[PDB]
């Protein structure tokens, strides 16, 4: 359990099949059950990328990390009232550093 852990940073990730995190912090997750998470958001002022460790038995941003067992971080759209974002989780080393915006691969 070893993840990029910069929390929410500005990003230029847009209109590409995959993105790097460009996060310089790689952390040992505090608890062994934790997985890596990436969250991509765009509003009319900026794009951000959030990278953390998170326990997948706990919701994150009001969603369950159903993909926690995956070695790769495959972005999927999350829609709630007021906000749409993209999120993925994964459980291989620094896997939230290689963020894939496709299911084609
Ligand atoms: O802002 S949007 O509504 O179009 C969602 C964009 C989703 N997204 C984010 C970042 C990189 C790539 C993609 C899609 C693949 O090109």
């Amino acid at each position: 359990a070893l993840c990029k852990f910069c929390d929410v940073r500005f990003s230029t990730c847009d209109n590409q099949k995959s993105c790097m995190s460009n996060c310089s912090i790689t952390s040992i997750c505090e608890k062994p059950q934790e997985v890596c998470v990436a969250v991509w958001r765009k509003n009319d002022e900026n794009i951000t990328l959030e990278t953390v460790c998170h326990d997948p038995k706990l919701p994150y941003h009001d969603f369950i990390l159903e993909d926690a067992a995956s070695p790769t971080c495959i972005m999927k759209e999350k829609k709630k009232p007021g906000e749409t974002f993209f999120m993925c989780s994964c459980s291989s080393d620094e896997c939230n550093d290689n963020i894939i915006f496709s299911e084609e691969y």
